[PDB]
DNA sequence: GGGGTGTGGTAG
DNA sequence: ATCGCTACCACACCC
């Protein structure tokens, strides 16, 4: 009952099961809906406007919906009492989402099931629910629909399936801003709960993107938080990890922890940092971004989504990226897979009425000293990453040009088929009509 | 120099 | 078993 990477159904089957593919496709479709819904409606925000940002996202999105939509086989479980996760497997399988009970024992999104099992004391069973992908989309739709129907935002910007940044242009210096915006946060939460038949959202509310994002994290689960620039305090800053800053992930955290000696919070970092030391640790741009965030201000790059959302949400590239289940014996099977991949991308390119004038092939090769079979079944394991790009000349949607060039790019990279653990095929420059 | 390329990082 | 995607920005480098 298993579809391999050299089977013609592989892509279809992989993409049917892959939650990360679904996240990307859903995001791509929401940006498209935004562009189509706002064809005529030119609503833009200028640097002279005063505005409030409501950053809204679902609490434990997949866990909540998978529980409400669960099959008869899982009737007995209780979302308030039981530790519940959404995953495919039983061992080295990613927890896509876990409920707040599971989180009280230390279980976290992205953790393998087997690792999560060990954090439960004896007597307590981990409940594993399947993915309900179509129902995830239906709940998102009800969410976004509720946001519009309220008719209170000048701009509704999709971030993800379960998350949106909503903007209200307002006068400078209004009376009772904290209390009036608390009322809205409460109205929004109740309306979404009713509109989704029982999913909860949290809301971060501020006068900048960065603070509204931090306020949302502080609000979780099932609450709201309002912190304007003028409400900033050491106690607010003391509540956040460094990688709570947008643009700071695993790798930037490590560099910031090294340079500033493992600050426990953003408030510890506020006290220790200089702008010049930040730039040295993490780069000029990101160093500046962080310095600005610690004053509750957005960088110019982040603000582009408010100042010109149609430009920012315009799709500029298209690709597929498959780094799971890649086990080829020879170059013939690789070529067939690339061809299937190019055709899939061409069908999408043709759906959206564009051509491409530049492509890239990117692969993942088993590291010299890594094991032939990694600990995750069909995982890529430790790998080195290599890429080559190619200009096609005239924009085109011709399979013969595109696929021949992709296969050639694979040849230029020189990875033996059996060392291949991952492939991405990319159309880097898109042209309309 | 702007302007290219491959590499690496981030977010749901 | 298990489904580790993908768009985008930044940078080092280069010649
Ligand atoms: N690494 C990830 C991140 C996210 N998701 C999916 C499942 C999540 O439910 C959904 C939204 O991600 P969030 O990061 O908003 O996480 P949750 O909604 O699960 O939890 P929280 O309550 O912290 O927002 O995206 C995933 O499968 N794998
Ligand atoms: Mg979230
Ligand atoms: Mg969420
Ligand atoms: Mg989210
Ligand atoms: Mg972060």
């Amino acid at each position: 009952r298993i579809v391999a990477c050299d089977d013609p159904d592989f892509l279809t089957s992989y993409f049917a099961h892959s939650r990360l593919h679904h996240l990307s496709a859903w995001k791509a479709n929401l940006k498209d809906k935004f562009l189509n819904e706002n064809i005529h409606k030119y609503t833009k925000i200028t640097d002279k406007d005063t505005y409030i940002i409501f950053h809204i996202d679902f609490d434990c999105f997949f866990a909540t919906v998978a529980y409400l939509c669960r099959s008869s086989s899982f009737s007995a479980c209780d979302f308030k009492r039981d530790p519940i996760v959404v995953c495919h497997g039983t061992k080295n399988s990613d927890i896509a989402s876990c409920n707040y009970v599971a989180r009280s024992y230390g279980i976290k999104n992205g953790m393998w099931v087997s690792q999560a099992e060990k954090m439960l004391p004896n007597g307590i069973k981990l409940i594993s629910l399947p993915y309900t992908f179509e129902q995830f989309q239906l709940k998102s739709e009800a969410f976004y629909s509720t946001l519009k129907r309220l008719n209170i935002f000048n701009l509704i910007l999709p971030i993800s399936i379960d998350e949106a940044v909503c903007v209200r242009i307002i006068p400078d210096n209004i009376h009772n801003t904290n209390t009036l915006n608390a009322r809205l946060c409460e109205e929004i939460r109740q309306e979404i709960f009713q509109g989704t038949n029982g999913c909860t959202v949290s809301i971060g509310c501020s006068d900048s993107l960065v603070l509204a994002r931090l306020a949302l994290k502080m609000a979780k689960p099932n609450g709201y938080n309002i912190t304007f620039k003028s409400n900033l305090s050491e106690e607010f800053w003391s509540s956040f990890k460094l990688d709570d800053l947008p643009g700071v992930g695993h790798s930037t955290l490590s560099r910031l922890e090294s340079t500033f000696d493992s600050p426990h919070s953003l408030n510890d970092l506020r006290k220790r940092y200089t702008l010049d030391a930040l730039k040295a640790s993490v780069g000029s741009k990101l160093g500046m971004k962080i310095h600005l965030a610690l004053q509750g201000q957005d960088d110019e790059e982040s603000l582009k989504i408010l100042y010109d959302p149609k430009e920012v949400l315009q799709r500029k590239s298209l690709s597929i990226d498959i780094n799971w289940g890649i086990r080829f014996k020879n170059i013939t099977q690789v070529d067939l897979f690339i061809e299937r991949g190019c055709q899939y991308l061409l069908e999408k390119l043709n759906e959206i009425n564009k051509t491409t004038s530049q492509i890239t092939l990117k692969l993942m090769r088993r590291c010299k000293d890594a094991p032939i079979e990694p600990p995750k079944y069909m995982g890529m394991g430790r790998c080195d990453s290599f890429s080559r790009s190619s200009r096609l000349g005239i924009p085109t949607n011709e399979f013969g040009i595109i696929a021949t060039e992709m296969k050639s790019l694979y040849r230029t990279l020189g990875c033996p088929p059996m060392e291949l653990r991952g492939l991405a095929l990319q159309f880097n420059k898109l042209v309309d009509v």
